[PDB]
């Protein structure tokens, strides 16, 4: 029996799939300002609303990132737990209005100290007494000079960031965490972020960042003032030798300002909107922000000797020298790696699921499993050969091939109680990457005749 | 609360047994995404228990298995066979006996069975993509639906007697849909 | 039992490998400018320099 | 109960809510945008101030 | 759709490039000896070369 | 890759070599008599020719 004249089925095959963006960053400060474990921002203006004291950290690492050529849309900020700030003369040398940046309850003000010829001393003693006099921090904030450094503290439920003006010294944060057992929060809460800095300097936050970056796939990106990454050849025991030992895929670089400027953004900003389909290196990209390299010829090559990327001027601007991982890959590799394997994957999933979604699904016979050639030729593979990142082409001469190869069993060469259980396992794919060009030698000659 | 078993039925009601369309994948409005840890996944799985899991945001049924270990497309698919063969048959046997003209036990008339088999049932099975048809030309291997049926010289003579035709078989091959894929990628920088 | 509709593996066959040189000589002099054993120079300026 | 109604009889269903858990964290799990979102209906919803 | 996208063209060859061209900030032009071209060129993809997603 | 390693032809052949043979301190031309050539030669390997590391 029927109960319709005229019946109509209509199926949607137009379902929409999460994806994977390979774009924004992640920074992980120390500091109090939010509750929440993560927060995106589109621009400085917005951080300062937030209350980031400028030329904080944070804010360092926000301006050299958007300053880049290719900088990110958008940027992300971690946070740990912040104790006290500790400001650090040590070493350092003054002689005009040293200034010190500081933010309390969304409320902005500068500390001047006038140094005259002053020791670190008498600096630090003179801005400890500058900032215990102001009658807007009395009761809010502490300060305490000590030897050459003085230690800022914020009575809660107050709120206090400090930043850097003119002067020469450092900032230094302590925490009652540690980067290790924070990240696992931080990635449970957003997963929308693929490169991974860390404010934490020493040692082991950076090698427990690399492991779980490599981990999760995600890429780790650090720098160092370390003296050590340009000792002789044999000195093995930089933050750059150990990452090497352990064949961990991180991006390193050696810069005098790292521990004061946070670098780090200034070499994401230049690869961040650049898509990895078009597998374009870093070698020669400027990077605002940074200072050049000064050393003598044994030091570059001592530097080169541990993967630990070197900026170097040339013909009177500055450009980036290479980029190689701790395990000696270049990065654009590993990204291109990723970008195609996350999306080959949803690729083959989404099509799947929306034929499924209409009847129809797909089924197990010689007639219909070619199919996913087509599907993986579309999308990645052409994408990436239509913008030069996948080589094509036949040479006539030495008679090879360069075209991406796809290889798929037919059903009668398939085990059957692989098709009781439905599952297809020996699909083939090869690539050709194409490598960017990184050194020319050229040979000349003048002659006189020709026989 | 909810008895969502209407749920499951409402994603191949109307799917007709014909086309051998299996549950895998088909969204289920009106059912709650299955939250628990990877261990529990497995275990429910080793029961034959159904789950339905979310991924890539939206969710998804993971599959469909009886508490036999078979898949549930493949008991549709049987039945929706057994009925429309039987029915089909028997239909002819009586179209023609209402004309006189009944069906007779010869050489010359057995093999009309053999259309009525390819129509109905075998042909709208392999139209729609739920029966495997072809010939592999490298494997050598035949797909396609066979039938036999044996000559009056071949009856015993007591079947004759009693007018009972036993010997008729048939074989198909049911045409699996796909539930999982694997696959292996690499990057080089030449070829030999 | 599998956990995942699609699995993609992807390995790189694209490792640089180390290798010698035939062009950089050396000079073993006498002097105690330097405390390492070794100093690379591009040219003679670079001496002169320490 | 509204949205369910609209699916099982042909209709588009359109709410607005203040709910401030519209935009809370990623993991907050907890509106009726969520909640909606589970049961994978069809129903057109927004956050504004003035819904109420 | 093929018979829509193309419509980009024309409003990106106006206003900004065009006035650029006629205020002489963007050069133009083709040369017979050289064989070399200097007009602006615009680049957009059919619908069959976008990814499905 | 062997559609773009041709490029710095063009750029060699500019500047420094074209400069050169228009001001006349490169020779130029073909001799049809002896058959010996002065032509400027630039030779570039390609991709299959070079080694894999």
């Amino acid at each position: 029996y029927q109960d319709k004249v005229v019946d109509v089925e209509v199926s949607l095959g137009t379902q929409p799939i999460d994806t994977v963006g390979f774009e924004t960053p992640m920074f992980l400060a120390m500091h109090g300002n939010f509750p929440e474990r993560i927060r995106f921002y589109v621009s400085t203006a917005g951080m300062v609303a937030d209350g980031f004291a400028v030329g904080s950290p944070a804010y360092q690492f926000a301006t050299n990132a958007f300053a880049g050529n290719f900088a990110p849309q958008r940027v992300a900020i971690g946070r740990m737990s912040i104790d006290s700030s500790k400001v650090d003369f040590t070493g350092t040398t003054n002689t005009e209005q040293v200034v010190v940046n500081i933010t309390l309850n969304k409320v902005v003000k500068a500390v001047k100290i006038n140094v005259l010829g002053n020791t670190p001393a008498q600096i630090a003693t003179a801005l400890a007494d500058a900032v215990t006099a102001d009658a807007d921090l009395t009761g809010k904030a502490t300060a305490v000079a000590t030897g050459t450094y003085v230690t800022v503290t914020a009575v809660s439920p107050n709120v206090v960031s400090v930043g850097k003006g003119a002067g020469v010294y450092k900032i230094v944060n302590e925490s009652s965490e540690t980067v290790a057992t924070v990240l696992p929060s931080v990635i449970a809460e957003n997963h929308n972020w693929y490169f991974l800095a860390t404010e934490a300097r020493s040692d082991a936050d950076i090698v427990a960042a690399a492991e779980f970056a490599k981990a999760n796939y995600k890429l780790h990106i650090y720098n160092s003032t370390d003296v050590d990454a340009y000792a002789p050849e044999n000195s093995a025991a930089s933050v750059f030798d150990t990452l090497k030992s352990l064949s961990y895929d991180s991006l390193g670089t050696s810069d005098a300002g790292a521990d004061v400027d946070f670098t780090e953004g200034s070499v994401i900003g230049a690869m961040a909107a650049n898509d990895p389909s078009y597998g374009d290196s870093l070698h020669l990209k400027t990077m605002p922000g940074m200072v050049p390299f000064a050393g003598s010829d044994t030091q570059r090559s001592n530097a080169w000797s541990r993967n630990a990327n070197i900026y170097r001027g040339l013909y009177g601007g500055g450009s980036y020298i290479e980029g190689k991982t701790s395990s000696g890959q270049y990065v654009d590799v590993i990204r291109f790696s990723h970008w195609v394997k996350f999306r080959m994957e949803e690729s083959v999933f989404a099509y799947m699921k929306r034929r499924s979604d209409m009847g129809l699904s797909m089924k197990m016979s010689d007639e219909d499993l070619p199919v996913l050639k087509s599907v993986l030729m579309n999308n990645p593979i052409n994408i990436g050969i239509r913008n030069g990142g996948i080589l094509t082409g036949y040479d006539t001469e030495n008679k090879v091939s360069y075209d991406p190869t796809i290889i798929i069993p037919k059903r009668a060469n398939i085990p059957t109680n692989d098709l009781a259980a439905r599952i297809l396992r020996d699909v083939k794919v090869e690539l050709v990457y194409n490598n960017s060009l990184h050194y020319v030698k050229i040979r000349a000659s003048v002659v006189l005749d020709r026989p």
